[PDB]
């Protein structure tokens, strides 16, 4: 995985309180999807930090997101809808959490976006 362990608080909390009630790839997305859901001060502006060109490339774009996406999504991976305040302001499109940096949310929204940084950096369980 990731040699990421800042501290055993993560570890815990990912165990016993995100995962704690999956068994499988589907129910620990469903575990992670339900414990943002329930976190995220959502309709927040964020950064969409889009990982571009297979090289690690940033592509930064300042969007409004929405929400998290369907469930249908999130069984995938964690995604949010996003509104591109510099290039549409009126339309919607869906981004990876995982690319996502939000901007003056509260901190337990910024927390499980943290904790989500770290699951990602880990190279996942699911």
């Amino acid at each position: 995985m990731a040699s990421v362990e800042r501290d055993e608080t993560r570890e815990h909390r990912i165990e016993t309180e995100i995962i704690v009630d999956a068994e499988d790839k589907e129910e620990r997305a469903m575990g992670w999807y339900y414990y943002l859901d329930d976190t995220l001060e959502f309709p927040f502006m964020g950064k969409w930090k889009k990982k571009s060109r297979k090289t690690s490339t940033i592509e930064e774009k300042t969007v409004e997101v929405l929400g998290m996406a369907p469930d249908d999504e999130c069984l995938k991976d964690m995604y949010v809808e996003v509104a591109d305040i510099g290039g549409k302001d009126d339309d919607v499109y869906t981004a990876k959490l995982s690319d996502i940096e939000a901007i003056d949310v509260d901190d337990d929204t910024q927390e499980a976006i943290a904790d989500w940084l770290y699951w990602l950096a880990r190279g996942y369980k699911f």
